[PDB]
């Protein structure tokens, strides 16, 4: 069970935990889950690792307890010594669910609470209805914002970050991001999905889509698939809301459990896109004029978002105002400029290149030129499926021209394009006979791609840490503003 109160044993928290408690047992006084940066008195820290810098610290703050993995060093000897207490863990995700459903439990109980995940997409819905719900005036938190994705076991962040805003507001509905799939160590966390989101207990479970990424994580859709389920499985009570458009996650369905009912958005579905508008039972929602410049992904992000406050019971005009005042996340099919069309999306597996080719190309005029950044160092695998979707899409396509870049000018070490991956990503182009010019860096990339464009042209930017630097290249080379 989770207790109730600021203390406990070291040797109950220990057992809580799945851990082993280096030290000598005593009752503790417990203030949040924390960082050893942050922490105040009473605190308890979850780490990784720890070292003896990190014990000395520990007593310093007067850090209830140190929860870890690896104590470096001379760290457990020392810190028995001090009498700071370590709780030896081997699943650190252990401690981190317990962390978030103790906090729950002690600072934010009476809340709603809605589980977005998903491939792609699952940042910027909880997004959008974290933004319904407090543009409404409605107290709210989420692990999600323009600068961070705290969606994983791997650390305290929801607990810490939770408990804080939680002590400041009485909070009434928690919009909790997951990761689907997550690796520790480049090696598969099996079943992340299902313990983080029995962690929160929600009203609400939202899949967003089932796609391939992560390869090396998994290699397959149905991999997936299995661990993305894992969400909706955990779901006890209240509305799984499904991407009826996507095969997996329609799946899923056949997935609930006694009492949850299934709430699908998408083609022929109550919440649809149709026409040129979002529609809702039937009713014009959101008009055409009123989604402009979006893209396929930001249209069936809504449908997800407005589905998910439907079954929390939104009225449909709170629901609307929210959706017309929302800002969106950095690189969602961003339009930078109008003359030309200037998109920057952060398109980085094969659905997301398909999809924001294929939204570029219906706002484009006249010849649609696709700029992207191979995915460097993350494998042979997922660049050649990546060229290989940029290549299906474009195939049909009138009137387009693709420029390829490794952005070398403008990348870190941790994503340098490796040699194995720039062959099979244009090795791939060539097996589909798409016509293609190649720069090893950005600048020269977007240098000649703007030379030689046109007024009336679509410039689409696509890629991940790869395609980043491109807006303030942009303004470097006095394309932006427009
Ligand atoms: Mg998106």
């Amino acid at each position: 069970a989770t207790p109730a109160g600021s203390h406990m044993r070291l040797s109950e928290l220990a057992s809580y935990v799945s851990g082993k408690l280096i030290g000598e047992d005593k009752e503790i006084k417990v203030g949040i889950f924390n960082t050893l940066g942050d922490a105040n008195p009473n605190d308890i820290v979850i780490r990784h690792w720890i070292d003896e810098k990190g014990v000395e610290i520990a007593k310093n703050k007067e850090v209830s307890a140190l929860i870890t993995q690896n104590p470096k060093g001379n760290s457990l000897e020392y810190a028995k010594k001090l009498k700071v207490p370590i709780i030896l863990v081997n699943k650190i995700e252990l401690a981190s669910a317990f962390a978030i459903k103790w906090t729950i439990k002690n600072f934010a109980p009476n809340t709603y609470r809605v589980v977005i995940t998903g491939t792609n997409g699952k940042s910027t819905t909880t997004h959008m209805i974290y933004h319904i719900l407090t543009h409404a005036g409605k107290k709210a938190f989420t692990n999600t914002d323009a600068k961070s994705e705290f969606n994983t076991l791997i650390d305290p962040m929801v607990a810490k970050l939770l408990a804080e805003k939680a002590k400041k507001e009485n909070l009434e509905y928690l919009v909790i991001e997951v990761s689907e799939v997550q690796g520790w160590l480049d090696r598969l966390m099996k079943d992340h999905a299902y313990l983080m989101t029995k962690s929160i207990n929600p009203n609400v479970v939202v899949v967003t889509n089932v796609a391939l990424d992560h390869i090396g994580l998994v290699n397959s859709i149905e991999e997936v698939f299995e661990e993305t389920s894992g969400a909706v499985k955990a779901l006890e009570k209240g509305f799984a809301v499904l991407n009826y458009d996507n095969e997996f996650t329609r799946k899923m369905a056949k997935l609930t459990n006694k009492n949850v009912k299934v709430f699908f958005y998408g083609k022929n579905c109550p919440v649809t896109f149709k026409s040129g508008g979002i529609y809702v039972n039937n009713d014009l929602f959101i008009k055409k004029e009123e989604l402009p410049f979006k893209s396929e992904y930001f249209i069936q992000n809504t449908l997800a978002a407005i589905s998910a406050c439907l079954c929390l019971n939104i009225p449909p005009d709170i629901i609307k105002k929210g959706i017309l005042t929302y800002k969106p996340l950095k690189r969602r099919f961003s339009i930078l400029c109008k003359k030309p069309l200037i998109i920057d999306d952060f398109a980085h597996n094969p659905d997301g290149i398909k999809m924001a080719i294929k939204s570029a190309k219906k706002l484009t005029k006249n010849k649609l030129w696709v700029v992207c950044a191979i995915r460097g160092s993350r494998g042979k695998i997922i660049n050649k499926l990546n060229a290989e979707s940029l290549s299906k899409t474009l195939k049909n396509i009138e009137n387009y021209e693709v420029v390829i870049t490794n952005s070398d000018d403008v990348v870190d070490n941790l994503n340098k394009v490796k040699k194995e991956e720039e062959k099979t990503f244009l090795k791939t182009l060539e097996k589909y006979n798409i016509n293609y010019r190649f720069h090893k860096k950005l600048k020269t990339a977007l240098e000649e791609t703007l030379t030689n464009c046109k007024k009336d042209d679509t410039i689409l930017l696509i890629g991940a840490q790869g395609m980043d630097p491109a807006s303030k290249l942009l303004k470097k080379i006095k394309v932006i503003p427009c």
